[PDB]
């Protein structure tokens, strides 16, 4: 029922979302019931931002699939803000689990170290699954 | 309405669970509110848990949690024999279970642990897993 408005994106979808004064940031579409807030208005979606876990209401027409990765990733913000690197880690970890992807680990690799192969995977088109692997189920 | 962890998946605040992190055996924990953690709200489909034995907090997928009551299935005998840290975790977890279930034993950590472990492995009789519920 919720979000059945003929527009894009449903509960669980991984997305980039854009707030004024902010880069595109990774998020997951959620039900209004998870937010402790209120039902969304027409054509809007509740999203939860990776990294800080906060909830925002955003137009379905203003979200893009996380799978358009290199297009929306912002290297300048990544190098400038630890909060963006953490967001990218949590977003890509969710993507990895969904795709059944694995990466060679080694304690105690830092944040940047863990991110390196995840970012290469994302920039490379999420092989072998492709973006189909990012879908919820 | 709308509230913490109302995402349609299993597990609520206070639930005793086993949690699985890559690189670790299934480990006992309690589901906690994000407010207990000094961190941030958990992503939809995930829960904050506090691990027995070390008191640390982790954000864990509900798909990587199971009820502590499924004890024999998730208890790792190899890990128990190998790691003092896991035996310590078993003690604190099963002591919480014992108090919730209103269970008493005849009364050392290892000596204390023995009948608690027998009880858990045997299915938490007489209450069964219903006895482990919070409140
Ligand atoms: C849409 C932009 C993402 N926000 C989420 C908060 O609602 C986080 C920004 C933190 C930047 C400070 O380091
Ligand atoms: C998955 C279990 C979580 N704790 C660590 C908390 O982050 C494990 C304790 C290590 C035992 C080393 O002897």
């Amino acid at each position: 029922s919720e979000y059945q408005d003929g527009k894009e994106f449903g509960i669980g979808d991984l997305v980039w979302g854009k707030i004024k004064g902010f880069s595109w940031w990774p998020a997951m579409v959620v039900s209004w019931k998870a937010t402790s807030k209120r039902q969304a208005m027409s054509g809007m979606r509740w999203v939860q931002w990776f990294g800080d876990g906060k909830f925002s209401e955003v137009s379905a027409d203003k979200l893009v699939a996380l799978g358009l990765f290199s297009q929306h990733f912002n290297l300048a913000t990544f190098n400038k803000l630890v909060s963006y690197r953490k967001a990218m880690y949590h977003a890509l970890e969710k993507a990895r689990v969904r795709a059944g992807k694995t990466f060679p680990s080694s304690p105690g690799d830092s944040l940047e170290d863990q991110l390196k192969p995840m970012l290469e995977w994302a920039h490379g088109g999420f092989k072998p699954t492709g973006i189909e692997g990012l879908k919820p189920n």
